[PDB]
């Protein structure tokens, strides 16, 4: 098995499947650069917090919520990275 994107997003073949990958990328852009840097700097707070030096930011570190938000946010750059890809391919050409 593989990530969904890649069944949805195969190679390019016409300039409108461009343009709609394109569309696409514009969308979960922006989404995932929030997202990344609200978890960078929840991240980033707990490095502040290392060079300070506790027991809960450790917790918090490590909290569900915010780790499954960690792992949306590394398929969103996966995703991205991919539909990238495609449209570079179809642009050499």
């Amino acid at each position: 098995s593989m990530p969904d994107y890649v069944a949805k997003y195969p190679v390019i073949q016409t300039d409108d499947e461009r343009e709609a990958y394109k569309a696409v990328f514009q969308d979960q852009f922006s989404e995932y650069k929030e997202l990344s840097a609200e978890v960078q700097a929840v991240l980033r707070k707990f490095d502040e917090l290392d060079a300070v030096m506790h027991e809960e930011f450790k917790k918090k570190k490590n909290d569900p919520t915010f780790l499954e938000k960690k792992e949306r946010c590394d398929y969103l750059k996966n995703k991205l990275s991919h539909i990238k890809q495609r449209i570079q391919e179809y642009d050499k050409v």
